[PDB]
């Protein structure tokens, strides 16, 4: 039987290459979304044309509420009601944008930054482990101790990943779930960035003066739930080309 | 005229002698708390008998909700309508309790947790800085982030999480001169709840004298980091630990 | 042509696990070794008995010295007059033992400093200037940051390497060179150790209670040396089984 | 009595303003000096005409090699001499100049870096702790992560003595000896560097633009050797104005 994984935000970008990669390894896979439901969809039917019964969606706002951990557990219930079993949790979706301490309500941007980046995957997490070559990866972000000007919720959320993934690790050992993290630097520039301001963030980087491709990060991500790090739980591998060494 | 600060959970231990330094170097206090009134109103008591009118008392509960924003605005509030000012703002007030990933339901533990670790330092961040001398704000961290308890996941993710708003505000804030730093203690007064044996297995791991950090010597801290003799430091978290984040396991 | 890589401290354990590994990869390897010259022999007998002409030994002291640079730059020779190209170099020689506060200091620093921290400075500078998938992989230490009592001249050293591993990504980008650690918790543990000391540390390790195979420790080489990981740099991954996440 | 401190690298910059402060403060100073001999003994003069012999010159290589061990033997030495206690040790001197991966020999630049940065420090260290408000302050880099280009042994040397300030701080607790470090960004810039250089190091730093005053960085060194910082050990406190917060 194949091993079944979650990947969020999966529709588009990175979270698109890691489903891709996962299911090209033998996975299984739970295509979560939110909004980009003919991407999904789309995804889905690829992926089941190449192995029948191997893929699947399921929607879901990760936003933090009332309603969050119940909307959590159904996207694990997904996996099991669909394969019967759930081996990888890879949490990849992402809100990304600026809120300056000096439109959206200041408590919607919390519920947004906080929830998809730090309150859902210890939800999913939760619902993970109590549901049980385990493991679970969270897409961190290598440039959290040099952050950008004006992002502090989205950075205070991806603070707060670093340590669910070494509180998971701690935790969750004794059941033989490992939980690691893949910190990108830049790699695919955000839709709405100009092509100015892109230039600018490739020049940055040492090794190549250009972003990873999606599926270098997705790449770290197949080694972390691999036998070839079965001895790997609480580490966060930088995936940036050494962005994070260059000063000011 | 004489600086203002606000101090969170300023009732009783670590805010409580917090608190009283600031007002022993020359600070106004606003004395924040939320379930524990009695004890908050006598230590404004004993400062204003000390110096008239330098101490009040506010009220607020900082779980995350949609009315946080709100609440943290108006503890800013407060110091303003006492002193007509506000210097400094110390990030104390703190839920502790594990929450185990294998009655509060996980949606209170999250806004508890998170919200008074996290959110309301973010959001009292925002409201003092959108008020604005030597203009600082202290957050209350931990030297043992990297070295969790068992099962206190949310916690853990708060002070993870304000390790970033020191480091993001420090950034944003320093062209309007407010400087953003951490003291982050080790094992300080131990909890009320916890047994006298347990306690002594927590002394018997500082490598610093086998003892706790008394709540004096945090707040030596944090009056270094609001002082004249801070003026170039912002972005640092100090370490007030006895050595304890260095002993592996 | 098959690529070629030196792995310093190679005759035994975490070296030779390294060594056999990346020659099972389909690497020509150049086995270093200070003292343990029939171990040596014996891995290179073995490999060459699998593919004809793909090992050979080279002895080296590590020491600091006024000579160490010529004895660095000869190693990184060796692999050119042997297999005419050097791809990758592992540095793995270690010298590991207590020298409290409170041999002669002389001595313990030429040894501790020179093995750990100067000689893999000396030979990323010998191997650079010679010069694809080129890269550096240096072996670090997990409990860095929460050392060992008396170890101080050792943790000294490590924390350099960490210091050598950032450093020279930075530098050597612009050249393809990639530069990584990885950092073990307690693999296997020194022969000198005794068994109650040995059981102790394993007691302490959440992910499983034993310690790392130097095979588990190859592993993360093999794939920092990999196409997988051509845009990580700078970076060290532990490979600790959450033995660093533990309080006191 | 009045306690007494040594501080390395007196004379000039920084420590001097480091010794100045302590010296205001109540302490007696050793004023450790190379080659500057006449700033060294008018600072000496300086400080005895406020105070009759309160201060001390005393000259030594601090380059690695031999006799370093008994050179800082001999420094420590020097403040019991003088005032017949020794109550403070303040590791300030430091060579800083770029080694390129890519008319000194490196063993020199070797024995320059690695001796002045680390290993002098640690034989002080030794020294000051056998011969016995107790403490030690290293004077660190708070940009040791985001390294300065083609400066890889001064960089691993300031990293080795992270190390050596947390191995100490655990072994010589049990002493009541507390070990801590300042780090600063950019201070006093280097008298080499031109002023077109040092205009752009100075607009990097958000707080304020411009660079730390000696004095900023003393202020910091007092906090940790007074009263104010009895639980303090094994801390390293930045004094950057946020500069190591900067991506690039
Ligand atoms: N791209 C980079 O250079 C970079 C750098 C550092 C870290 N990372 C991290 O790597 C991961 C992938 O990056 P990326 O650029 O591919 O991410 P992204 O495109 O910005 O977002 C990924 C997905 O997150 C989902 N999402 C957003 N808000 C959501 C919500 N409220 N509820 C549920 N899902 C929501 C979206 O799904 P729908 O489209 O279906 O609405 C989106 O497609 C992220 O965690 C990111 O923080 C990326
Ligand atoms: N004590 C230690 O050994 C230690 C170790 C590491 C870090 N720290 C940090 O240092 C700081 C002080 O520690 P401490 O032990 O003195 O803290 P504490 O007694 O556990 O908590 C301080 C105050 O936080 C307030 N608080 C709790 N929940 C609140 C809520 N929902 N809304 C508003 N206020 C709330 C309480 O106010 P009321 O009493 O008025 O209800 C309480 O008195 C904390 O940030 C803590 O995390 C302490
Ligand atoms: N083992 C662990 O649990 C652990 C934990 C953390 C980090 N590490 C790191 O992982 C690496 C491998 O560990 P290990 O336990 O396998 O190492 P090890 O057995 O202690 O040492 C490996 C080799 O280093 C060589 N060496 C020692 N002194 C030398 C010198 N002066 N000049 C040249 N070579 C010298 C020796 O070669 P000869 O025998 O030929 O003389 C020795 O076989 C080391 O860098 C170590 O620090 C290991
Ligand atoms: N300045 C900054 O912006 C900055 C930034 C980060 C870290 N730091 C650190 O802060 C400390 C003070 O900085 P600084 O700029 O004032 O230092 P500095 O001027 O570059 O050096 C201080 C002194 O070190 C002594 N020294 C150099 N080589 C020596 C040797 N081989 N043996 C004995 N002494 C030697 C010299 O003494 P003589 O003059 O008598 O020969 C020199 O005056 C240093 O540790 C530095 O690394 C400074
Ligand atoms: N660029 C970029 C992004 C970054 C980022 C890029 C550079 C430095 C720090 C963060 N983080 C992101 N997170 C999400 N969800 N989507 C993104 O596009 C990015
Ligand atoms: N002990 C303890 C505490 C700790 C703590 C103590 C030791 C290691 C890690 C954390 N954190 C706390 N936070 C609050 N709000 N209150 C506390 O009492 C503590
Ligand atoms: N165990 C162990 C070792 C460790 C070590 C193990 C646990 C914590 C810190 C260090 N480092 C070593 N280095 C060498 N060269 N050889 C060893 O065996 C070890
Ligand atoms: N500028 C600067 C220096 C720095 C430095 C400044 C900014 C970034 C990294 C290093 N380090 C120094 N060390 C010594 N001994 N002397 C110096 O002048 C500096």
């Amino acid at each position: 039987e194949a091993p079944a994984a979650v990947v969020t935000g999966a529709a588009k970008r990175i979270g698109r290459a890691i489903a891709v990669k996962l299911h090209q390894t033998g996975y299984r896979v739970v295509i979560h979304y939110h909004n980009s439901a003919e991407a999904a969809v789309s995804l889905a039917d690829e992926l089941n044309k190449e192995r029948s019964n191997t893929a699947v969606v399921c929607q879901a706002d990760l936003t933090n509420s009332n309603v969050l951990p119940a909307s959590c557990e159904e996207i694990i219930n997904s996996c099991f009601r669909a394969f019967g079993r759930c081996d990888v949790l890879v949490n990849n979706a992402s809100a990304f944008y600026p809120t300056p301490l000096v439109g959206k309500t200041v408590e919607t941007q919390v519920a947004e930054l906080i929830g998809t980046n730090a309150i859902a995957p210890f939800l999913l997490t939760m619902s993970f482990a109590q549901r049980q070559n385990l493991s679970i990866v969270n897409l961190c972000d290598a440039m959290v101790d040099q952050p950008c000007m004006a992002f502090s919720l989205y950075n205070m959320g991806k603070h707060a990943l670093v340590g669910l993934t070494q509180s998971a690790a701690l935790e969750l050992a004794p059941y033989g779930i490992r939980v690691n993290g893949v910190a990108p630097g830049v790699s695919l520039l955000p839709v709405a960035m100009g092509e100015e301001e892109k230039d600018k963030w490739r020049r940055k980087v040492p090794l190549g003066r250009r972003e990873a491709s999606a599926e270098q990060i997705a790449d770290a991500v197949i080694f972390l739930v691999s036998g070839s790090a079965q001895y790997i739980t609480g580490s966060i591998i930088k995936v940036d080309g050494g962005l994070s060494l260059v000063h000011a």
